[PDB]
């Protein structure tokens, strides 16, 4: 008998382990899953046919963006870079055009 | 022992009391992380080197996106508004030429 | 007493089937949640000003972008098929240049 009641104060300590790990198990994995929530980029629905960037009303910078391909049809992203070479061009024949111009 | 018969009653209830939360608390869990793994925009591999974008074959819009910096080697996405003042100056450069060739 | 002793044997069992399920039951979570940790495309902070895309010194492509729309203060996002439309335009107006200056 004084076994049994011995076998049953190990069991409540037991059960009293258990609650304190479901607590803390649960706990970490909430944490983890909050932070990616807040973190993630996401699709606005579940169509993923547009993602309207979380950075407010002065929206959000994409960088690291490696040049796309510029090409028919590409749907690559293009970057910085790529528009500053086009603009570099047409800053040129701008200049070229006035130039013949201002030649007459 | 009549004794020994409650404290065991109550811990049988104890124990279905800790397996209705372990479930509750798992949904709940589970439930939060699904909708993510839905509505996360991701890298197609460990690489991380390209996002296809899961709209499908039309694709999807990205937007809110901030002026990127135009200048050389910029990684910085660039937006419809950046490309419409360089297709200005473009229609620009496109009339000026054949005004000057219809000058003739 | 002999049925004291079997229910409790039976709530030990009842207790060890309950860790194994905490067990099986967060490692499933734990796993799901890392994976999506390792495959999202992030936020750089809290501000969501900026997303530093994850491929490294060498960047990251961002494909299957739908057209973005090209109007003045458009914040669409724009691809390469976009980029180059404006390309062949700009090409044009270059080599006409060179072959008005060429005629004289
Ligand atoms: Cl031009």
């Amino acid at each position: 008998i004084e076994e049994i009641l011995s076998k049953i104060y190990h069991i409540e300590n037991e059960i009293a382990r258990i609650k304190k790990l479901i607590d803390s198990a649960i706990n970490n994995v909430n944490n983890n899953v909050n932070e990616l929530a807040n973190n993630a980029v996401k699709y606005d629905d579940a169509s993923k046919d547009k993602i309207t960037l979380g950075g407010g009303a002065t929206g959000t910078t994409i960088t690291n963006v490696k040049d796309g391909t510029v090409a028919q049809g590409s749907k690559d992203a293009v970057n910085g870079g790529q528009l500053w070479n086009v603009q570099q061009q047409v800053d040129q024949n701008t200049t070229d055009i006035s130039n013949i111009k201002n030649d007459i």
